[PDB]
């Protein structure tokens, strides 16, 4: 009988992995230690929901992936998409959290970063399909993900973003989608894609996973002819500015759906101008902090570690309101931008950083609560 | 050498008599008087047919029927289904429009009103088959018809509909599926089944036939005993909004059908907010125009006379997308609603209003042409 009456899906973001996919000593994403987001929500009797999508995937990738881990059924990227980049059509098979999803029943969506953006494009698919996907069907017929077809609307009550780099990050493109550090993360997937792997990276349909007779040296060999050495199909690049900017320009606002963003500084002014990473920001988003901060353009520096506050905000070419923190945020078909959460950096949002007593764990359970409760107002208007 | 490469199938409404079946009085059903479908559009040289199947009988039954219709045989509803509502299995035996009918060589499906149920549902048979029938054959072995069997496909081109009522009409609901008003059609239909009784309204299988040496009263004593008086295996339900939202729950978009409807308005906008019948609409349908425009959910409201426009368009929970009226209608797997017709009534569409000079016989011809262009267009694509 559960107090909300669409249910909530959390989407994780660039490196996530839930559940059971998330090795034992990586921390547990959706509140680490500070609020267990997922089994808390429940106890206090909302219908609430933890996606696990591709970790080092594209956007579309991801997108895909969503719409099937809450639909049921097998992971098809479409056959042009699939030939275009080089990787596999066919994915996972997920069991689905709602088999009977289609309009009329609705769904609440929450993205922590990357997550923001994958939770946009899905919609778009369901919305407006994808062109081409439909002509490549019209011209080849066989099998269409509906995901791809269009015209399904009233399924998304609500997209809610917590920062969501909607502008990129030039941690993206000065770190990160370097040749350099992709090398690095795509020998990482192809370790983890090894016969006895218990984990998965988010990458097995360019390849990265060992056949069951078939050589460490043999795999290696195979899967170094993959595409994904070089392509732009995969997270590194649709984070970059140029990769977000692309998602901005084709995607719209649902007249219909309730949008809301938060956004966390981490970061504090230089004599100079410039922008450097607070004590408490998580030691790991130090360097990204700082080649934010450093930016020749004085907007782009403010930073909550890893993606900058002009990016976290609202998508720029589409429209917002800023909203105060208490009034109900239940305007449909533009973006309520909240105020920036002072002190709190990119992984504060989901309680990971066991380092910063600052954050405690009931102003996380607050934070949360506080989102529920604004799910609850879009429910309560329509 | 038929112009149109797949037949064309025309399937009649809720209260629909074609043919011989039509008693003298009776309006010839496709086009009236304004414009004579079947006979001008094989004179223009289409290959077009006028499905015959039950009047007032549910649009599980004429699913079946119109499979026969359309195969050749002896109707059978399914030993499952005839037990569980207390009909006969077996009912009339069609000589069928195309004996040869099987994957690879399609129809076209136009229907009008409930016609456009009926179509979605046999379709939904073919493709998927009857779980009820399937389990049961499982069980007690005998026979079973193909219909009921899944796993045919290409059977159908194109998928039409005219005025349908796809989310029901409250017009059944408030009147209609009454307990008054289905006594009454029961009684029709009792006295239509009299030994001396030239025409056949669809509820033989529920007992509607007196037999030869079978007095009147002993006749009514029999079938007064038929579950058809309590049952809602009848049309009067299936057109309520519960009815139609079953059939909606467990049809769904085939891939590669094309899908198209239209829709009428014939009400105008009260000073009150509610919405009443245009001078034009047909009498009969003056009573039902007024019970649907003065819903208390003000989006129910605007209708052709006997269904609501938010009916007509599309089955609410299933994929749409609204179309110019010029424009080639050739997209796959969702519903291509055509722009509403302005001051045309539910009937004004088969042309049977002989009182709407203002509804011209030219004008019904390029309608249905216009139809015939769109399946030729569907036929040159794929
Ligand atoms: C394996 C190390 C890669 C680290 C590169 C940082 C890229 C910044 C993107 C931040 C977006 C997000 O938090 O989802
Ligand atoms: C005996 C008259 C009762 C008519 C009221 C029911 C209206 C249902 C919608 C019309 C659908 C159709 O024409 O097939
Ligand atoms: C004018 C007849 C007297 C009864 C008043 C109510 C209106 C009756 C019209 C019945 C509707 C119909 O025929 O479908
Ligand atoms: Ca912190
Ligand atoms: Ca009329
Ligand atoms: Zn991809
Ligand atoms: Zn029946």
């Amino acid at each position: 009988q559960p107090l909300n009456k669409y249910p909530v899906v959390f989407v994780h973001g660039f490196l996530g992995l839930v559940g059971d996919n998330a090795p034992a000593l990586y921390p547990n994403y959706w509140g680490g230690n500070k609020f267990k987001v997922i089994e808390e929500l429940r106890k206090q009797g909302y219908n609430v929901h933890q996606a696990s999508v591709s970790a080092f995937g594209s956007n579309y990738d991801r997108a895909v992936q969503l719409y099937y881990y809450i639909k049921g059924g097998r992971v098809d990227y479409g056959a042009a998409h699939a030939a275009k980049y080089g990787h596999e059509r066919y994915g996972k098979t997920y069991k689905g959290i709602m088999p009977n999803w289609e309009p009329g029943k609705k769904v609440h969506l929450v993205g922590h970063a990357m997550g923001g953006q994958t939770i946009r494009l899905m919609e778009e698919f369901l919305r407006n399909g994808n062109k081409e996907e439909i002509a490549y069907h019209q011209a080849h017929g066989g099998e269409i993900s509906p995901l791809f077809t269009g015209g399904h609307n009233n399924m998304v009550a609500s997209i809610t973003t917590l920062a969501t780099p909607h502008n990129g990050s030039q941690a993206a493109d000065k770190f990160g989608n370097t040749e350099a550090v992709r090398k690095i993360m795509f020998a990482l997937n192809r370790f983890m894609g090894n016969k006895y792997s218990n984990i998965d990276l988010g990458l097995t349909q360019w390849g990265f996973k060992q056949l069951p007779n078939e050589s460490y040296i043999d795999y290696i060999k195979r899967v170094s002819k993959s595409k994904i050495w070089t392509s732009d199909d995969n997270a590194a690049y649709d984070l970059t500015l140029d990769g977000s900017a692309k998602l901005n320009n084709m995607t719209s606002m649902n007249p219909n759906i309730t949008y809301t963003t938060y956004t966390g500084v981490s970061s504090h002014t230089g004599p100079l101008g410039y922008e450097n990473p607070d004590l408490g920001t998580f030691f790991l988003m130090d360097t990204t902090s700082r080649i934010i901060g450093h930016d020749a353009r004085e907007e782009w520096r403010k930073n909550d570690g890893v993606v900058p506050v002009i990016s976290s905000l609202h998508p720029s070419n589409q429209p917002f309101v800023n909203v105060t923190n208490n009034e109900p945020a239940t305007r449909r078909g533009i973006w309520q931008v909240k105020p920036i959460l002072q002190g709190w950096d990119h992984v504060d949002f989901i309680g990971v950083d066991f380092l910063d007593f600052k954050r405690k764990g009931s102003e996380l359970a607050n934070f949360y609560i506080g989102i529920i409760n604004d799910l609850l107002s879009v429910e309560a208007t329509e």
